[PDB]
C-alpha cells in the first residue's frame, strides 16, 4: 500500500541502498513494523466498538448540550478516517529524522479541548458566565499539547525538554480542574448529582493522566509500546475520555435541569477553604438559602 | 549543516540515487532552496527588529496585564530558536511526501490564541467573567488552526478539503469577533479610548486576515512564495498581529484604568440591533447613567 518508497536494492555489501529515481521520500526508519496481527486484530475490535458508542451518544444525544455531541461528532468523523486512512500521511506523519508522529492524535485533542475545558467550567449547565480560572486552564492545557506535540516530533535532548514544558504546563492545569470539581461537588444537590459530580472526577484524572504516561511508553518516548499496541492502550482511555464522560455529563445536565423543574433554583453560601472560596448551593429545600462556611 | 542525507550519487543515468546506508532519511523533495540571499538577508534584519520590540515591550510592561507580556515572552523564545535552529526539525518538519512544515509558526499560533482570545474577550480589563461567545470563538478558532495545520501536513485534494474545513471555522471566528470590537467599543468612554478600540479592531482582521493568504500564496498552498519570501511576509502581519496589538492593548488598558481612578464606574445601557444585544457604557458624567437605545 505505501506513498513513500518501499521498493530498493542493497550494494557495495549493504553499505548503499539503491532507489529508483521517481520523487518519492525514502527513510528505513518509515518501514518498521507498527507491531504483531494479534495487537492489530485487537485495535480494530476496539475501534469498532468505538464507533459503535460514538453512534449510540450522538442519537441519544439527539433527544445547552452542544459540548457532548460535538466531542461524539468528532470521535465519529475520527473513525471514518481511521477506516480508511489510520496509517497514511498526514494520520501518521513519516519525517525526516524517522519518527512516525500520531497527528490525527494531537489535532483530535486540540479541536475539542476548548469544548472538554469548557464543559469543565460548566457541569450544571446552569451558569452563563466564567470566571478567570476557565481562561488559565485553556491557555495551560493548549500550551501542554503545543509542547507535547513539539516533544513527539523532537529527539534526544530537545524532545525531553519540551517534554519537561508540557509537564510544567500540565501540572498548572491539573491543579486548577482539581479545584473546579470541589466547586461542582459543594455546588450540586446533595443526592445522586454529586455521586455523578464524584464519578466525572475519576474519569477525568484517570484518563487525562494515562495520556502522558502513554506519550512515555509509546515510539514518542521510551517506544516500550509498539503503534498497534499504543491504539489499544487509546482506545481503552479515549472511550473513557470522550464517550463516557460526555455521557456522564448529560446525564448530570439532565438531573440539574430537572431539579428546577421540580424544586426551583434554591441556591446557598457555602464558603470553602480548601484558602478563602465561595460557592452557590443548589438546595432541595426553600428553607435553606444561607451562609454556611465549610472551612475544609 | 543538514541532519538529513545531502550527499548522493546519480547511477544508471539518473534513475537511480545511491547514497550513504546511515540510517538518515533522504529526498530530493527537503533540499529545493528557501530562496535568495537578498530575501534571506531582509528576513535575518526584519527578525532583529522583531527581537527588539519583544524585548521592549517586555521590559515596558515590566512598570491584569498578563495575556500582553506572554505575548511578548513567547516572540522572545521564539527568536532565540529561529537564531539557533530556525531550519532544523522541528522547526520545520520534513515529512514523507516531500512536504516542509513550519511547526514553529503554527505551535506559536495555538499557544498564544487562548491569550490573544481571553484578551479579545477582555478588551477594558474590568470583567472578571466571560460570556458564552468567548467560549465558541476559542473553539471555532483551535479548529482553524488544527484543520490547517492537517492542510499544510497534506497534497492534493485532502489539503484542500482541510483548508476549506479551516474556512468555515475561521468565517465563524471572524464574524463572533466582529461582534465582540462592536459592544468594545460602545462600552469605553467616548473619547481617545474609542480610537484605540478602533485601532485594534483594523489592526486584528488585516494581520488575522492575511494569515490564510499567506497559506494560499506558501509552499503550503500553490508555492507562489518561496520560504523567505513567507518569512519576511510573516515577520511583518507578526509584528502587527502580536507585539503592537499588545501594547496597544497595554494602552487602552491604562486608559480604562484611569478613568476607574479620576471619574469611577459610572456605566449606563446602550441597548444596541446591529439583533437585540445590550452594552454597559463608561462615561465620565455622573449624570449620565441610564438607558439609551441606539438601534444600529
Ligand atoms: C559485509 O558486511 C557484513 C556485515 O554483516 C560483514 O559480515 C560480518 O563481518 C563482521 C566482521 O567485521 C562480523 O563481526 C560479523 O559476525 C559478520 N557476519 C554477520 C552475519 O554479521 C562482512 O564481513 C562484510 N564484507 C566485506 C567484504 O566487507
Ligand atoms: C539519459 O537520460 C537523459 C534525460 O535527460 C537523456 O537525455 C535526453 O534525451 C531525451 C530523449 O529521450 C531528450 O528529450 C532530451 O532532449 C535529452 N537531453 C537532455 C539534456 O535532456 C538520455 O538520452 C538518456 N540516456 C539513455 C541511454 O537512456
Ligand atoms: C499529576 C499527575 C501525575 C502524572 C504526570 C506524568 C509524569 C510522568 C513524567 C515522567 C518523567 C520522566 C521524563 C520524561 C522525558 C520524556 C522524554 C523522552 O522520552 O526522551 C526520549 C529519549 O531520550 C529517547 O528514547
Ligand atoms: C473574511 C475574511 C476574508 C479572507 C479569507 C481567506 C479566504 C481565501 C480562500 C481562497 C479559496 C481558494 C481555495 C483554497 C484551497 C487551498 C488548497 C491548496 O492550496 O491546494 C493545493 C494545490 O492543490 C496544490 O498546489
Ligand atoms: C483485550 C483486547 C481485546 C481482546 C483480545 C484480542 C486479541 O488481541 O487477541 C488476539 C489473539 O490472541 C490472536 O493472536
Ligand atoms: C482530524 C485529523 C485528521 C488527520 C488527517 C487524515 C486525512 C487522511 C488523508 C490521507 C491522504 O493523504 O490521502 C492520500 C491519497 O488519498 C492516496 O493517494
Ligand atoms: C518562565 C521563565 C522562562 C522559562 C520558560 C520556558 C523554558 C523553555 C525555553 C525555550 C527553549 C526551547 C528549547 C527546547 O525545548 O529544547
Ligand atoms: C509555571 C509555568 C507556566 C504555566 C503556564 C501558564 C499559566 C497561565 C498564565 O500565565 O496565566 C496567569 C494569569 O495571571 C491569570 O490571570
Ligand atoms: C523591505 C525589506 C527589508 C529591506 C530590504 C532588504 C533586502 O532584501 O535587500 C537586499 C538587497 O536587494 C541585496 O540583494
Ligand atoms: C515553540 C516552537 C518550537 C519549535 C521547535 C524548535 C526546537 C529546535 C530543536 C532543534 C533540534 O532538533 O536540534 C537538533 C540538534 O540540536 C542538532 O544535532
Ligand atoms: C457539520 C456536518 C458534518 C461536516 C463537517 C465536516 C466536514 C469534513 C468531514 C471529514 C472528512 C475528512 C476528509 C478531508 O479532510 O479530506
Ligand atoms: C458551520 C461549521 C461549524 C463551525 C465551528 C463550530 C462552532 C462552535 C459550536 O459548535 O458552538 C455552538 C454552541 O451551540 C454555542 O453554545
Ligand atoms: C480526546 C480527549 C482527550 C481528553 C485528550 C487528552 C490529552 C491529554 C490530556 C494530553 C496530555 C499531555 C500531557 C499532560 C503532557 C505530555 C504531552 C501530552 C500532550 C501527551
Ligand atoms: C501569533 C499570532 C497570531 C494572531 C496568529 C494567527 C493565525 C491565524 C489567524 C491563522 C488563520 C488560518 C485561517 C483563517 C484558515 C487557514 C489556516 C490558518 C491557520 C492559516
Amino acid at each position: 500500500r505505501m506513498l513513500f518508497q518501499t521498493s530498493y536494492t542493497l550494494e557495495n555489501n549493504g553499505s548503499v541502498i539503491c532507489i529508483p529515481n521517481n520523487g518519492q521520500c525514502f527513510c528505513l526508519a518509515w518501514l518498521k513494523s507498527n507491531g504483531t496481527n494479534a495487537e492489530k486484530l485487537a485495535a480494530n475490535i476496539l475501534q469498532w466498538i468505538t464507533f459503535a458508542l460514538s453512534a449510540l451518544c450522538l442519537m441519544f444525544y439527539g433527544y445547552c448540550g452542544w459540548e457532548e455531541i460535538y466531542v461524539a461528532t468528532i470521535e465519529m468523523i475520527k473513525f471514518i478516517i481511521e477506516y480508511f486512512h489510520e496509517f497514511d500521511e498526514p494520520a501518521v506523519i513519516y519525517s525526516s529524522n524517522g519518527n512516525k508522529t500520531v497527528w490525527l492524535r494531537y489535532a483530535e485533542w486540540l479541536l475539542t479541548c476548548p469544548v472538554i475545558l469548557i464543559h469543565l467550567s460548566n457541569l450544571t449547565g446552569l451558569a452563563n458566565d466564567y470566571n478567570k480560572r476557565t481562561m488559565g486552564l485553556l491557555v495551560s492545557d493548549i500550551g501542554t499539547i503545543v509542547w507535547g506535540t513539539t516533544a513527539a516530533l523532537s529527539k534526544g535532548y530537545v524532545r525531553v525538554i519540551f517534554f519537561l514544558m508540557g509537564l510544567c504546563y500540565g501540572i498548572y492545569t491539573f491543579f486548577n480542574a482539581a479545584k473546579v470539581y470541589i466547586e461542582a461537588y459543594h455546588t450540586v444537590p446533595k443526592g445522586r448529582c454529586r455521586q455523578v459530580v464524584t464519578g466525572m472526577a475519576w474519569l477525568f484524572f484517570v484518563s487525562w493522566g494515562m495520556f502522558p504516561i502513554l506519550f512515555i511508553l509509546g515510539p514518542e518516548g521510551f517506544g516500550v509500546l509498539s503503534v498497534y499496541g499504543s491504539t489499544v492502550g487509546h482506545t481503552i482511555i479515549d472511550l473513557m475520555s470522550k464517550n463516557c464522560w460526555g455521557l456522564l455529563g448529560h446525564y448530570l445536565r439532565v438531573l440539574i435541569h430537572e431539579h428546577i423543574l421540580i424544586h426551583g433554583d434554591i441556591r446557598k453560601t457555602t464558603k470553602l477553604n480548601i484558602t478563602e472560596i465561595e460557592v452557590e448551593t443548589l438546595v432541595e429545600d426553600e428553607a435553606e438559602a444561607g451562609a454556611v462556611s465549610s472551612e475544609d
